[PDB]
């Protein structure tokens, strides 16, 4: 009997070091029935799970700044970071399927995440290919992504189907957050609304299934928005009552005393269910991250946690230059081995483009020249985009096309090229 | 008869200045048997197409940059640029429908080009949105954008789809290049190859009806890549007899002289039934420009040109630091009243990204601390996107909601948020 | 300060016979501070709205059937239908973005809905230009389309952004209905959750505020579930305390009493701030429509009503033959203006090929002949797909290339097909 | 090296019976030097590539229809067909990512066929899901797709990407035609343009190394209009001058002498870099069928081919029904192992439709229940459809729901529904 044989290995598979912490209340009977009869392979998932896992046991900490293209993920590689964070903010901002400018209110279509990801993983295979091409070594880069699913984009089934998406598009990690998707808002917004601890692990117990029946040991984070969040849907969850005031607004939202304390419950509360912990967080403060940290450690010995170094803060406001200088060394020796600029990409992108296009209308030609100059002096440090025609693959399908006429082509593209002649 | 209105009414706005020295080898009948029951309305694009045209004419001449997010296209307007260039090299690069990072080849989905124009003017539409509910209007959003057609991706039928999908897009001007559409290339790249004059024309024809049926006069720009290009299909045409130098490949390719010969030869067939002539080149050379100008305005005084200040030029290399400076100005004297830099969109996200990426590898926060100190200092010169969740409309959004709320609402984004706090 | 005017034309247009007894909780001032500098024209939006408004002014009914392709919209017009649904049902099962076969949950993307609204009328576009390039004018083409925005795919703000896109896709109606967006079904699926009266209520603003921002008359379809809806988010508001037991779920909801009374509470409350009112039903009851009809009309005197005659009934189960055929003119003198089978379309596509897939399977060519003998046969009737080349525009694509070609062109399509040969 | 130990694994896998009589004009190490570092897994290709290779020789032959959702190649499995046809003109009229109804004449989206094959395997996914959910057997769901590249949709890059895009969807065959792509149009259309011969072999062999480079063994078709194509671009290859006239159009295409004898010439030319030969005709003439059967069939031996049974054709014009009934049986024994009704889908979907509609303007719900107890009456068959809601997976998700809940939800779809009251 193979139903068996397939259980056999789902169970064994299920009962190794990685899941040591983790509850699953489902059998694998269950993942057995809900997976159909053909297995489907998922390489980048699975070697980018297996991949971020080790790097988050072998490292001081894995730092990830936020990517919205594939030419920013290569480049974010290119420079010897580890991992890519996927930001929904992001994504809504400036690249999302519904081709719009939105703030971070849930407004743009769910599979944007999952294809900007499916996109990222693209440029990386073409890089990856171009120096394959080369013969050359001195960059792995199947980078694990962790990707933003908002709340779920509703219901567990949503939260279940996100998570298939992200894996086949091949995230090694995927966050949750405790937001009502009806109102889901950026963490360092006001109006942010709790669901009850019960809905919220619900959604983490879905996001596992979803793994297990994809048959991807990906990396589930429990994010809480529950430091702020000063809003409930209901009081039904015996852990939120002593949160709430008994007080309730217009729409029927209860009223609950948000800080620390509401963090670490959720937190604790998600812990047996999730790889990582991340605890939303109104400003850069080391003492409340230890506090969170010892917190989560207390009952949780060794748990991983994630850090949102957020450009939703005034650094220098709340930070002196050295506490700045020294805060992911820091992050790092309390426990949390995943730390991530968000926004970077869109700061990166926006104040870029400001710059050159402000200088160009003023100078013209002199803005792109000092452009092209600052290119040049970066090569010394890894940059190459500044030769832009193989730097996307013009050399990689100039040797596609001569494996395929023989030789004899009289329309090889990098050959009789300004780059090739000028650069 | 309302038909012998309608077939009037047309007749009458081909009969304008806008066309005045431009060629219709068809009927005002024809238009009207084409352009179906009911006449849809196009506001982006009629807007575009008649202030791109005034601005031309206006203005000494019109910089461009090229944009491939909704973002970079934005903060292009917002530092002052009066326009926006839509690279498809970009498009290939790191924004098409497939998802790939891809060289300058035609390998992307044809409807990518038109997509981007889309999210562009969507975006351009939300700072319109935001600036008007502030009742603020010191800026100008609907920047008239030009998009590339490439070489129409096929025959004529494909020229008169992607015309018209860039003109529902919200597309000012549109530039077709008289490359083979299976061999098309960067017009920097080596091994172009020449369709016939009559076939150029064909697809430039195909345009304009395109625009006609849609009832907008969009700008039209024909690209010769004939300076380079020693390849041609065809010794079907008179006029391009005589560059062929009797050679064939062994693919079947006619052997051409390229050089500012063979460009003006197609320039001037061209330009009968163009609104701008532009004559890809190899290097930033203004005696070359100056001298096709002249052949251009010799045969067809006034003609309007465009200039591709292109990022494939090596500027210090080539220029001095006189020159650089002066280049766009003596341009604009010649006649090249749009000078667009294609790939300033890349140069500037790869550059600043792997600059951003390298430093917060060494040293973490305080890399970012200096982006966001930027950003701050940037605000003198007016980027405002430092605060970033009014920069995407949180702002905007706040007020609809409290519109459908009659005002009692708790769930608003912006009031709580670390930006009001911290910023 | 033309703002003045500007705002008089937005009042003006709001007291007309369109919008008598209709509700804006905002102002005029409100629309203009929303909807941005500048106006942009949605033809296809405004025709369809004025249209579908006259027709159920002037016919004893609309009825209208499911559509989830172009060409089954088409077929719906060249049969004489004067409508066409959209239905997210159909959406989820064969025709949504994330290329998923979906049960109605809202687990697709929320742009599939307006995507397939614009390539509906895309198809009916190019069926009209076909027959004005042939003269013809026996069918009017631009049938107007009412499209499900399921429960507007979250929050008020989620409401604002489906309803403008369905304008920009060219919808004439849309429907929002009162569950909650996370726990979403069919209406003929078990166990649906109601959200508050006052939450409805907002929904059906942020709908008319969508609306009113982009220039368009939409018509605006508030459904209710409440007549099988047994659970509920919140006893908040005044108006569904009444219905609630008092009992609460495992996740809090609280169990309310499910029936024509809460249907009814529900429709009124909604009536002032709608075009037309839809009540949900499990089965097609005459009886129960007269009652719901009275009880509406009984305090909103006119009002527009829809009903669902769905494919989720067994027909001959319920009814006999007298009253199935009996069934819509009934409906139409109770005032159910617009009747529409939900899942015609699926039905249609799946149980068609199934047939000739189950009849191929044993027969080969002798099954397919007697389809292409069934479609001649439907000429009788008006059928003309048969001939599949002229179907889908070929010879109006002949047209736009003989006008480009001046005359000329030996690669005409339908000159020497198998279309003029064997038909 | 583990490199040669790599470039042997490939090596290897040519140096197999599948492989047979097939040429590669490269080097293992060719296909290593272009593959990239890692290797992706794609099941659904691998999977339906050796399945398709071990029907087409173990059956008598294969029969197969025409698929534009994945409901109707959902049905076409369940009805028992062996796989399924993916139709380009189907794409072009009713699935396509522009949007647009078009006619066969490559004006759509080039990534529109692969984005398709990926829904239809989607919905395959989620049918076999269901079955194994409800432990079932009777169905093998994983049918091979046959899908139409047209003419690669440019040069052998595109030809490169779209095979690569067609197999990371999981088509288990793909054919490309020797029609100038710019010109392309129905292969039963007038005005058919032939590139030359060493131009489709570089096609053919572009295909053969994308699916090498993927390392699935992708069944590549050879398809030629050369049968009736009376148009060449260029005269340079020396087994296509022998059919030129010598009289040349306009646009500057050879005349050549098309027919049997010409499609004999390609068939050839082509066979060795294809697994399968494909002649397209203009009438169901099984002696046609037989003279190209013979001609190639002479020098290579046990070839398989495969045949259009195209809607193009008026089936019972050409043939009487006795001819009509055997026709795919003869069509075999001459070893046509691939037999497909191209436009099957087309005709199933308008037919069934303009019915309905028909009907339904006549007789209302009449109509309706007519096709609902037409319906039942299929059950009998294997139809089951009918029953909508299990059909689309209702069941399949309430069984996820009910996991994770671990058995505590009020919110269980089929029960209570319409459909298990009254069904
Ligand atoms: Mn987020
Ligand atoms: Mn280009
Ligand atoms: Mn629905
Ligand atoms: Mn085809």
């Amino acid at each position: 009997m193979d139903r068996a044989a397939q259980i056999k290995q789902i169970a064994d598979s299920w009962n190794t070091p990685r899941f040591a912490g983790i509850v699953r209340p489902y059998t694998p009977e269950d993942v057995y029935r809900l997976r159909g009869s053909v297995q489907i392979e998922y390489t980048l998932a699975r070697m980018g799970a297996e991949r971020l896992w080790n790097l988050l046991h072998t490292e001081p900490y894995i730092n990830a700044l936020g990517a919205l293209t594939g030419n920013q993920a290569m480049q974010q590689v290119k420079a010897g970071l580890k991992a890519i964070y996927l930001s929904g903010w992001q994504v809504a901002a400036d690249a999302n399927l519904a081709g719009q400018m939105y703030p971070d209110q849930s407004l743009y279509p769910a599979n944007s995440g999952p294809q900007l990801v499916r996109n990222i993983n693209n440029a990386l295979r073409r890089a990856d290919q171009i120096y394959h091409s080369e013969g050359r070594n001195d960059i792995y880069w199947f980078a694990p992504i962790v990707a933003d699913a908002e709340a779920g984009f509703g219901g567990p089934l949503n939260v279940f189907e996100i998570m298939k998406a992200y894996i086949e598009a091949g995230a090694a990690g995927v966050h949750f957050e405790d937001q009502l998707a009806s109102e889901k808002k950026c963490g360092h917004m006001g109006g942010k609304v709790l669901i009850p601890t019960q809905a919220a692990i619900r959604n983490l117990v879905a996001a596992r299934l979803a793994a297990d029946v994809m048959g991807v040991p990906t990396i589930i984070v429990a994010r809480t928005d529950a430091n702020a969040a000063t809003l409930l849907t209901s009081d039904i969850d015996e852990r939120d009552r002593p949160f709430c005031t008994g007080e309730r607004t217009s729409e029927g939202f209860y009223r609950v005393r948000a800080g620390l304390d509401q963090a670490i419950a959720r937190g604790l509360a998600y812990a047996p269910y999730a790889d990582m912990i991340w605890c939303e967080t109104s400003e850069p403060n080391l003492e409340e991250a230890r506090r969170f940290a010892e917190a989560i450690h207390a009952q949780f010995p060794g748990k991983l946690l994630a850090y949102n170094c957020s450009p939703s803060f005034n650094w220098k406001k709340k930070l002196d230059d050295a506490t700045i200088a020294a805060f992911q060394r820091e992050l790092g020796a309390m426990g949390y081995k995943f730390q991530f600029v968000t926004l970077a990409g869109f700061h990166a992108l926006n104040y870029s483009m400001f710059e050159l296009a402000r200088n160009y209308r003023d100078r013209g030609m002199a803005a792109y020249s000092e452009l092209q100059q600052a290119e040049f002096a970066a090569e010394a440090y890894g940059y190459t985009a500044t030769r832009h025609q193989r730097e996307v693959g013009t050399g990689y399908f100039d040797e596609v096309a001569q494996v395929i006429a023989g030789g004899e082509i009289s329309t090889t593209a990098l050959t009789g090229s300004t780059e090739e002649e000028q650069f």
